[PDB]
């Protein structure tokens, strides 16, 4: 018989990754366990009926039941109100969740024998936690004085600080904020991540330009190490250390790899799925969202819901799309709730899907953005990959055969 | 005669071991070919401590009077600085100084070679970045939230008649940290059209890359700028070349550029970056120009600082490898820019010889321990696979005497 799973909230998504989404539920998952499964439709049109009550309803789900497997979804603009003649511009689900649940994101990119990484170098895993919003910006008519003030709520001294005087012309100005609460949660969950990987920590800020701002994730940071975790890392032979982004970067192209690198930018610079897009990587490029309490988590692929491979779909175009980001969603969701529920059949199940994920890769088999990574798309030929059903079926076939054995 | 006259250029000199290449550069490839109306500035510490940092504001101001300036690279001070030298006081960074007189945009751009690979390898052509220096995390007021309260953000007018109140936030509980930022409608106007002088002195295409979805109306008044004045101002001589101009959201461009073969001109809204350089290759390959927004001033620097380390053990007497390609791009484009305000056709022959002098030098396996080190990586360098400092020096001038005897 198969499995025993229990409790998973999954959310259904939309275009290519909606596709890959069900070939892994009905391929690698539903044949080898039976889940509790609290599904939710994240589908645009599905929000749309239920003017986005489903999103809430199933933030609310993760949170109850602690394991959350996302699929990609569509965040509508104005060309998607026009696309899906919607009723308004509902806010992302990925924000909506994000903001129910708190937490936060980490980035971790699949690694394979024959697959190069961006830094030649790196040989161990690396796994990035950034803080990255929430701002208030305006324009500034003309000239005159932008002042940030804080008003105590305790009746004290109303402080007042000058963002510039605009002597000539005007422009524009902006406020941003963070509570101590955030940067606790990013504290804990950074260091929680480090130990439980085994991996050593860094923090890195800009705090020689905001000594202030980002002054207070480090200090935040060396507190919460200092008093509740440093003798935790001692123990498994790793550490903690803050670093100025502008050494971190030189640090981490030189590194080995192996570390957490919780990462504190500001709202507009360049984020690591960008990166991994233009190396070609994002379809290996996991996510999970690991709450401060270490008992919740939402997995999902870092990358979107590949629109320009659905319309090539949809234009009667063969296709190759990665699905190992999405499949590692259900894997790091699945040895989660083996972890907390103590389901070792559960985790060996988790593992062995990731291994024949990667055996698989390794074998030779691939979709043709792994080609392409290993030989440039110039020339990349048809025969060195599959499309995106002879890649499922080819792990599918692969992963009958691991369990098969046990 | 045999010397080209190269006219009016603003020379700024610098500190330890870029100050040392400066003057070999001047006499071993600069001098023997090129007459000069040189304004030399001393930018040394000793000599900015020496006049309360006023050499810097005045050598600044013979760059806006004359349009071209070349400046060696100069120690920002800090505290271990400040120590050092027992300095009057921290002074600010020169570089600052100068491009706060003169404003305008600076431009990075790594120098290629057939056998020094780059950060992306399917990338063929150069690829220039300017990002707007002006405002922003630079300029910004960050505060600690000690407790709960509520921090707002207010405009007030000149005239007084209003006063427009908003809220960043209210804590509810626990304080935080909260901070504001600005950005000049001249700057951005400042920064659209020196990007635009670049595109079109480049014949590339240009692209403004912003966050505005998320900064609708901070990020989305650099793309209204930037769009009208390119409407009003460029648009038809970027047809005339064949270019063009076109946003990008961030996340966008940078796949879009590691997916491209490069030849463009990439605008940009975010400094506080491009310091992986540091860690993937060599600095010494990174030249910069700062470019004025009236398209006539430029100020050429390496991109890199003095490299104190390697000042270090010249002092002692020990050999060094330090590469001058960065410096000597100073030069060249400071050159290639006089002789364009002035139609020499002598010395822009001359600059870009010397370009195309260094670049074949290095590909023809005479470099410095830097890009030896980008070859076998470091740990494998052997002494014989470089050239030393006065040695690199020494190569250049021996291919740039049979370089220029074949044309004229
Ligand atoms: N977490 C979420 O739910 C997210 C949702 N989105 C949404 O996704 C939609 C599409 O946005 P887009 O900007 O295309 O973002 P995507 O990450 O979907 O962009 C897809 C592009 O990146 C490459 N890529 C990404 N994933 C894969 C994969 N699995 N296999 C192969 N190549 C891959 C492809 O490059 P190439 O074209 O060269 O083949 C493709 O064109 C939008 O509506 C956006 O809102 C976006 C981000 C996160
Ligand atoms: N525009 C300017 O004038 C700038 C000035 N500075 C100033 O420079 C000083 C040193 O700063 P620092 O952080 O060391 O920056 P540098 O760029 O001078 O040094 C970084 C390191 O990179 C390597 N490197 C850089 N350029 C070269 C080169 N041309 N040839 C060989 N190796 C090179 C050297 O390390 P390795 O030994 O590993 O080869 C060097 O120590 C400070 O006073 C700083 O303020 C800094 C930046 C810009
Ligand atoms: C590890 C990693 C960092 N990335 C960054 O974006 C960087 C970098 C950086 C580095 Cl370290 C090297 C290079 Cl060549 C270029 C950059 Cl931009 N500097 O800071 C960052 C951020 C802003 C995220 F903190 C990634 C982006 C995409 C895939 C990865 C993949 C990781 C892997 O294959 O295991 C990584
Ligand atoms: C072109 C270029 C961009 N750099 C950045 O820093 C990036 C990147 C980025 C890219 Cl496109 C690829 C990778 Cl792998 C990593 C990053 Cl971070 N994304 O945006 C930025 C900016 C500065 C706009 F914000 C460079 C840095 C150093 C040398 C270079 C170029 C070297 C060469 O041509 O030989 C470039």
């Amino acid at each position: 018989k198969k499995i025993s799973g229990g409790s998973v909230v999954e959310m259904q998504g939309d275009e290519m990754t909606r596709i890959i989404w069900e070939l892994i539920k009905e391929k690698l998952i539903f044949p080898y366990v039976e889940l509790d499964l609290h599904s939710y439709d994240l589908g645009i049109e599905n929000r749309d009926a239920t003017n986005d009550q489903v999103t809430k309803d199933a933030a609310e789900a993760i949170k109850k039941h602690n394991v959350g497997v996302k699929c990609a979804t569509i965040t509508p603009d104005e060309k998607r109100v026009e696309e899906f003649k919607l009723k308004q511009m509902w806010k992302s689900p990925n924000g909506t969740i994000r903001n129910i649940l708190g937490g936060t994101v980490f980035r971790e990119a699949i690694i394979c024998k024959n697959i190069p990484r961006l830094v030649s170098g790196w040989v161990k895993p690396i796994i990035i936690g950034c803080h990255a919003y929430r701002a208030t910006d305006f324009v500034v008519p003309g000239p005159g004085k932008v002042e940030i003030t804080y008003t105590p709520s305790d009746g004290t001294q109303k402080v007042t600080y000058l963002v510039h005087n605009f002597e000539e012309g005007g422009g524009v100005a902006m406020g941003m904020y963070n509570q101590d609460k955030s940067i606790e949660d990013f504290a804990h969950s950074s260091f929680q991540m480090a130990l439980s990987k085994g991996w050593p920590l860094y923090l890195s800020t800009k705090n020689t330009i905001l000594k202030k701002y980002d002054g207070r994730f480090k200090d935040i940071f060396q507190e919460i190490y200092d008093k509740q975790y440093k003798s935790q890392f001692e123990a498994q032979k790793i550490w903690y250390e803050h670093r100025l982004i502008d050494d971190m970067v030189a640090q981490a192209m030189k590194s080995e790899g192996g570390f957490i690198w919780a990462c504190k930018n500001y709202d507009g610079d360049v984020q690591s799925d960008f990166v991994a897009q233009g190396y070609g990587s994002l379809g290996m490029m996991t996510s999970v969202l690991v709450c401060p309490d270490g008992k919740t988590v939402e997995a999902e692929a870092a990358h979107g819901t590949v629109t320009r491979h659905y319309r090539m779909y949809q234009k009667g175009q063969e296709t190759s799309t990665n699905p190992i980001a999405s499949i590692f969603a259900w894997t790091r969701g699945l040895a989660h709730r083996a972890k907390l529920d103590n389901n070792k059949e559960l985790a060996f199940f988790a593992n062995a899907l990731e291994e024949v994920s990667i055996e698989t890769i390794e074998a030779g088999f691939m979709t043709k953005d792994l080609a392409a990574c290993i030989k440039g798309l110039p020339n990349v030929q048809r025969s060195d990959y599959l499309n995106t059903f002879e890649f499922m079926d080819k792990l599918g076939e692969n992963l009958k055969i691991k369990l098969a054995q046990a």
